[PDB]
């Protein structure tokens, strides 16, 4: 996730500019996209972010 | 919800008649349209229905 943030921020800006997603929710959803073995949404994306 | 089902679903067909979602999803979306304050455990509307 750190590597994606540092070098590939723009490549998922679609997720970040998503008005539906808060910054923590955007982070949580990105963490869901890459490394999908941690995929978890029953604990709210806001909290995981 | 039972009372609305008895007598007012005919105002809610818009939700019902939408190809976006299935019948159980329609029920879930109706119920959450009712009692809007009541959130759920961020689960699929399929399961809620």
């Amino acid at each position: 996730l750190l590597d994606v943030l540092s070098e590939q921020q723009e490549q998922h800006q679609d997720l970040f500019n998503s008005q539906r997603l808060t910054f923590s929710e955007a982070m949580a959803k990105l963490y869901q996209r890459l490394n999908p073995q941690v995929d978890m949404g029953q604990r709210l994306p806001q909290t995981i972010g």
